[PDB]
């Protein structure tokens, strides 16, 4: 699973030591990004595979795979990085 | 069925061995691009023929021919590839 | 009638072979299209006179003429062209 | 009445011979266009004095004077001219 | 008063010689001008005091000082001048 | 306090002798400006300190200090100075 | 916790001698923010840790941590420094 530009795939208190009255998780796979509106580069997201953060799940798409679970959010989604 | 500009025909748990709690499929034409707001070029799009797509079917126009079921969406519907 | 800048006038199972549960029709006419942001050009519609096109009527203007049905809809509304 | 940047101003079965399930009518004043975001210069406008075309009402501001009806409507209403 | 960049301060059958079915008036004050997005110079705007002008009261600020009713409106709502 | 990149601080029948059936004041504080969507440079404010102005309430987020009210509003409030 | 781009963690009468009829607290850190349209840089802050900013809940994300209280929301909530 390859997130396409812009989303990335996170794998779903908190195991970080965290009370959260938004999920924590961590990045597994991450996109291009989008690209300019000039088409001329794609900007670059700020977060890479084994990043632990903190996201909303809004918008998210929830997929499960071999016991793990899945939920492919766009970059505007991850809050945080802890 | 040739997609204008932007759109992606795509052919409708999951043969992949995925569990989907957001449909797969498999993409069998992909459009030109949209133009640059300067009108200069087009953007790509990252899916060709043949790719295994998982998107969503919001604003979907599916359309059946010849015993198969289509669907024409945007690419901003296509979440990522298998 | 001439579509202005961006318009397309399109004339209204299909006798092209398919099974839509969009429309299907023939352009008729297709306007200039949009000016760049810039005004230094416009940007060329991908689909021109005689072409069988597959769109939505979402904010189509139906007008009858002549026992004939058409209707003016904006080029983001083509998907396809078969 | 002159119609400013962007409005146009418009005289109100229809008399050219189309059936509208929308009205047409006559541009009696055209304005300067929309400055360019960078006010550079102003984008016209593709209609002119005397043209004959096809608009929506919506946003439309209706003024009369010695007996005629008129429109003073967005340039993105007119659709069409015939 | 003076409208602050962009407003006009406008002094509120019609005394003109025009039915409305939008309120005319005199262009009493007018201000400097949106900036440019890229803020090197100010877009001007194409009423000047003295103009008498059509206008729509959406998102008004009518205030009342010595008598004479006056309107704070953004040049987005001056229409037309007669 | 000092109003961030944009909002001015203003201090809350009308002390100049206008009549508001949108509050008058006086310009206490102002911000940088917003930068230039390319962050080349912020566009600078209209008003200054001392500048007795009229607004609209509208966002407005009021704060009391040592008797007097404040209210931290957007220079897009501030309409025209007296 | 590394406030993805834009974002600010916060940490939550007031302690600063202000009544507030919008929380007041400490800046304790801050992303990279924006990048631009283009990509070609980010547009910084004018937040840094240790400022004890006026800003609005609206959008935020509590979340406790070993006792404090701490909110990540959005550069476009902080509206003053103090």
């Amino acid at each position: 699973i390859k997130p396409l530009e812009d989303k990335i795939l996170v794998q779903a208190t908190t195991a970080s030591g965290l009370v959260i009255p938004p999920q924590e998780g961590t990045v597994v796979a991450v996109g291009p990004g989008r690209w300019d509106e000039d088409g001329e580069k794609r900007i670059p997201l700020d977060v890479a595979e084994g990043d632990t953060v903190i996201y909303s799940k809004y918008g998210g798409t929830e997929i499960k795979y071999n016991g793990e679970e899945y939920l492919i959010l766009s970059a505007r989604d991850v809050l945080a990085v802890v």
